[PDB]
């Protein structure tokens, strides 16, 4: 019955089955694919990639993966349709900004990014009709007076459409707790938004705060680990220096303090990167072979192995997903 907006279109939300809630196919910059493709060998090069990237993952059982890149990470739509066709996997296109918005957008009102996120929800991004299916915001810490702007643009898109609101956090900052306040501000319902990068922290006092007010925890770096590789400062910076194993704690830990509704799990994984230093990709690949694959393979058995049920895996990377996705 409930319904979601994907890049090849509408689809039942039941049919959306194991879901990777925070991903991108690539992590670029408005403009750039198009400007200067050749920078990922080729537009063809990076689009095969993709799609045996998530060939890979709908192998290890993913159906849909949401890719959270907006118009500041160089969302490519038309691109995403491409590789959901050819790799028979759902794709949920974003609306939103993340921290590095060009001018045009940096001046703009609350009123005039709400116009322009309802835009990309309701119409279509770009000259295609493909609509966004989740909102994408940004903080580095404290937020900016900009960010602040797309904080509540973010919630009153919200609230006209029901599509949820997603975010990047410094989680070591604990920006959450601002994100949070900004929100309720506008009356959004915490249950509409994912307080992500939550993983980046071991702090659950910030973490279980945020869960008991009904807010999702998104744990989407699980494959992240500089650790061997401490000679390169911006693997270090990046990457941080826990295993995977630590990350993947944090959702046992979430499920052990009944919190195992409030959970979205993914990897922040990517096919191409220019947002970053030359070769991030290379050292990615090395550091995790297995790309969206990653969470299925290692971490749910890793859970399981640790005793948590299978319902309650199901509940998180299924059902979880799914009350999220679905407009409210
Ligand atoms: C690694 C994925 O996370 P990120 O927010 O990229 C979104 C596509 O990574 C960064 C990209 C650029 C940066 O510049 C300082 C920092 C992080
Ligand atoms: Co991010
Ligand atoms: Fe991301």
């Amino acid at each position: 019955g409930d319904l979601i907006n994907t890049v090849r279109g509408p689809i039942p939300v039941s049919e959306a089955g194991f879901t990777l809630t925070h991903e991108h196919i690539c992590g670029s910059s408005a403009g750039f694919l198009r400007a200067w493709p050749e920078f990922f060998g080729s537009r063809k090069a990076l689009a095969e990639k993709a799609v045996r990237g998530l060939r890979h993952a709908r192998a290890a059982g993913v159906q849909t993966i949401v890719d959270v890149s907006t118009f500041d990470i160089g969302r490519d739509v038309r691109l995403l349709a491409e590789v959901s066709r050819a790799a028979d996997v759902h794709i949920v296109a974003a609306t939103g900004l993340w921290f590095d918005p060009p001018l045009s957008m940096r001046m703009r009102s609350v009123e005039e990014l709400t116009q322009f996120f309802l835009r990309e929800i309701q119409h279509g991004i770009e000259d295609t009709g493909i609509r966004a299916g989740i909102i994408k915001v940004a903080t580095t810490g404290k937020a900016t007076p900009f960010q602040e702007l797309v904080l509540k643009a973010a919630a009153r898109a919200s609230l006209a459409t029901g599509v949820p609101v997603t975010t990047h956090t410094s989680a070591s900052q604990r920006d959450g707790e601002q994100q949070a306040a900004i929100f309720e501000s506008e009356g959004l319902s915490p249950s509409r938004v994912c307080i992500g990068h939550s993983d980046d922290t071991d702090d659950l006092s910030y973490l279980t705060g945020l869960a008991a007010r009904g807010y999702l925890v998104g744990l989407d770096r699980m494959p992240y680990s500089a650790i061997g590789l401490e000679g390169d400062a911006s693997a270090l910076a990046l990457f941080g220096t826990r295993s995977w194993q630590t990350r993947a704690l944090l959702i046992k830990a979430l499920i052990d303090r009944g919190y195992k509704d409030r959970i979205l799990v993914s990897h922040d994984w990517l096919f191409g990167f220019s947002s970053y230093v030359t070769n991030i990709m290379d050292v990615m690949d090395r550091i995790n072979p297995d790309g969206m694959a990653f969470v299925p393979l290692r971490v749910i058995p890793f859970l399981r192995e640790k005793g948590v049920p299978p319902e309650t895996l199901a509940g998180v990377t299924v059902a979880n997903p799914a009350r999220f996705l679905s407009p409210t």
